[PDB]
């Protein structure tokens, strides 16, 4: 229930990573696309956890614009999906943007904060 009647946050996304100010509170549309999200950390770790599958998530902040963030970065195409990671802790990824639509901005919801 973060999606009030219209299709737009109702709170203020915050990058939970950081405390950052990701989205304002209505300026972000929403999007319950199942989309995929391939932690970004990657690195060497060694044996790792045994957990390289990113996360299939489904809502989403979708914005019409990027500009309208602000400290927020974006990871390359990991393969097939230009990703998004707060540039104040380039991570991610918590934001989706495939080449399908160069228009199409998402925002992770559980992956960011909403206050
Ligand atoms: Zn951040």
């Amino acid at each position: 229930e973060l999606v009030s009647a219209e299709g737009r946050n109702r709170k203020a996304v915050l990058c939970q990573r950081c405390g950052s100010r990701v989205l304002q509170p209505g300026t972000a549309l929403f999007s319950r696309r199942q989309l995929f999200l391939p932690s970004m950390r990657k690195k060497p770790a060694l044996s790792d956890g045994s957990n390289p599958d990113g996360d299939l998530l489904q809502e989403h902040w979708l914005v019409e614009d990027m500009f309208i963030f602000e400290n927020v970065g974006f990871t390359k195409d990991v393969g097939n999906i230009k990703f998004l990671v707060c540039a104040d802790c380039e991570i991610g990824p918590i934001g989706w943007h495939c080449l399908d639509d160069k228009n199409s901005f998402y925002v992770a919801l559980e992956r960011v904060s909403h206050e």
